[PDB]
């Protein structure tokens, strides 16, 4: 399974399933800073999930490496912003990155798989 560009289809599939999740509620726009007023005090860089579809769907990923820092750097700004590991919103994020980690394993693998395979001779 060879094909070096398959993972950006294979990601936009992953993006529509965590959309339909009840648990990405909190992700799919950026934070609202009127609500959260000391947020950019607490997370020099903020993501959410429309901004990672927006970006694949500009052509402004290289690799599904790229993607999943973004999405990773999702959970890590809800771990730090949250003030009890029993927080709903934080519950929720840690669900939905087991769901990812579940998902984007095999992505990651076929893509480094076909580079190799590129680069064999
Ligand atoms: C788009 C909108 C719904 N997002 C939003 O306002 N969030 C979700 C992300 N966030 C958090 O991760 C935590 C909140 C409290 C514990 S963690 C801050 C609040």
């Amino acid at each position: 399974s060879y094909d070096i560009q398959a993972w950006k289809k294979q990601c936009e599939e992953l993006l529509n399933l965590i959309f339909q999740c009840e648990d990405s509620e909190p992700f799919r726009q950026p934070v609202d800073l009127l609500e959260y007023p000391d947020y950019r005090d607490i997370i020099d860089t903020p993501m959410d999930f429309a901004t990672v579809r927006e970006t694949l769907e500009a052509g402004n990923y290289e690799s599904p490496m790229e993607l999943c820092k973004d999405v990773r750097l999702i959970f890590s700004n809800s771990k730090a912003y949250t003030p009890s590991k029993r927080s709903r919103i934080y519950s929720m994020s840690l669900r939905l990155s087991a769901f990812f980690e579940e998902h984007i394993s095999s992505v990651l693998s076929d893509y480094k798989s076909a580079l190799r395979f590129h680069k064999r001779n």
